């Protein structure tokens, strides 16, 4: 069963595992060769409880949003939490609103639940970008806004330049990548009502031997895989939600089961000490 957590200070709970859609319908460019199969995979995921869907305008060169737009027609729009993002070349006002409009056209929906700046662009003033996002909110095209790949100092700057609340910061965070801890970003989010959304929450390969050995012992004690332990570790943290890459039905089932794991206080301290 899906774990839910409050988003920001919105009073709204969202699935604490998002459905990562990078690669569905292509990566950087559109891939049409598996459209029927991919729509079926998206519907299967949503039916399992993955109603929080993470995508972006540049996923599959726009085709990922198109495939999501077909899959979601089997469901009530208000039951889904759809996240999209704008590429850093589109952060000027007119370009952002065009990116938003085209995202809504490809999704064939009237609004996105959450819209994020994918990556900061120092050349474009944050106040302009955030003011354009607020126009989208005022028009009913966006429910919530957030940022992605903003370190602590830039998140603070964004908060100071945003009319609307910044409800999240989506950053890379996993058992080996501790930049959000070392930056004080996780602590800032926990103390300021911002959800930290961990992408690449699983490190599937190239782990250190100390990490592998520690995860293997805890996984054994819980009858789980090391990937389930990596996810449970993130989900145990206040204000942390995770976006595993969907991939396939086996991953969707395994990751959903990771919400059933209750790590002990000893296990958490041991995992915390790996980075
Ligand atoms: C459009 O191009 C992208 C976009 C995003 C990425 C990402 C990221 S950060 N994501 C897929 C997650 C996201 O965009 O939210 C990781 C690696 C290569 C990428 C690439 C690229 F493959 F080119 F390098």
């Amino acid at each position: 069963s899906m774990l839910y957590k409050e988003l920001g200070r919105t009073g709204e709970e969202i699935p604490a595992l998002g459905l990562g859609t990078w690669g569905i319908g292509g990566f950087e460019t559109p891939d049409y060769s598996r459209d029927e199969e991919m729509v079926e995979l998206l519907k299967t995921a949503i039916k399992m409880g993955y109603t929080h869907i993470d995508t972006a305008e540049y996923y599959g060169g726009g085709h990922t949003e198109e495939l999501i737009g077909k899959a979601i027609k089997d469901f009530r729009r208000e039951d889904l939490f759809i996240v999209s993002k704008v590429w850093p070349t589109h952060l000027r006002r007119d370009d952002l609103l065009r990116s938003l409009e085209n995202t809504l056209k490809r999704l064939d929906t009237d609004y996105v639940d959450l819209y994020l700046i994918h990556w900061p662009n120092p050349e474009i003033p944050l106040e302009e970008t955030l003011s354009a996002m607020a126009e989208g909110v005022r028009q009913g095209l966006i429910r919530y806004i957030g940022v992605s790949n903003f370190d602590r100092r830039l998140l603070e700057e964004a908060i100071s330049k945003s009319q609307e609340p910044i409800v999240c910061d989506q950053v890379k965070y996993n058992i080996e990548d501790r930049d959000p801890e070392r930056d004080g970003l996780l602590e800032f989010c926990q103390k300021n009502g911002v959800t930290l959304v961990a992408y690449s929450p699983l490190r599937r390969t190239l782990l250190s031997e100390k990490t592998k050995r520690t995860l293997e012992e805890i996984a054994k004690n819980h009858g789980a895989t090391i990937y389930q332990i990596m996810l449970a570790w993130l989900l145990a943290k206040p204000n942390v939600v995770a976006i595993p890459k969907a991939g396939r039905v086996e991953h969707l089932r395994e990751n959903l089961k990771a919400t059933e794991i209750k790590l002990s206080e000893e296990e958490m301290k041991l995992l915390d000490s790996l980075g």
